């Protein structure tokens, strides 16, 4: 959307504040097993990071899911100060399975709150189209904020930015290639 580079590597580490209307983009095709998790990391304040908030998607399609977590997402928040859990929340979005497609759409509309646009298209019946919902993170930019997924074998992972948006693209350690 607009100008999406993409970043290759394997997460999207911002180089400084994200200023207003920057995109960060997140994609995969499913994933293998186990919960999906996006996450959002900043610095910690040694020159460690830690969570500023998560995603975490449970499959309705994985046998033994607790009835009130399967086909669900949950939102949790970290507080910015003392990389405290402030509180988990269920969001409405349209990943359903580890077997959807999906996309994480993420900018600040002012430099200061963090929303995310996710888009899926549902496996179990793939041919609905795709279908998105916005979620409010309800944390603010810091500098060197980080985007990515951690799962069991999320499918076909690529990364995107905004052209103005300084993206690390050359340590190895975040799988820059």
């Amino acid at each position: 959307f607009l100008e999406l580079v993409e970043v290759p590597c394997n997460s999207v580490h911002v180089q400084g504040v994200m200023t207003p209307n920057q995109m960060v983009k997140v994609t995969g095709a499913g994933w293998d097993n186990g919960v999906l998790e996006f996450y959002v990391t900043r610095p910690t304040k040694d020159t460690s990071r830690s969570h500023l908030a998560s995603i975490m998607c449970y499959s309705k399609d994985i046998d033994g899911v607790p009835s009130d977590k399967a086909g669900k997402c949950f939102l949790k928040r970290f507080s910015g100060e003392d990389s405290s859990e402030i509180d988990e929340k269920e969001v409405s979005l349209p990943i359903k399975s580890h077997n959807d497609a999906f996309m994480f759409v993420c900018s600040s509309n002012d430099g200061s709150a963090l929303q995310c646009d996710v888009f899926a298209l549902d496996n179990t019946n793939s041919n609905d189209g795709w279908k998105v919902n916005t979620v409010d993170l309800g944390v603010s930019v810091s500098p060197d904020l980080a985007f990515g997924l951690t799962a069991d074998g999320v499918k076909v992972k690529k990364l995107y930015a905004s052209s103005g948006l300084t993206a690390i693209n050359d340590d190895p350690s975040l799988g820059c290639k």
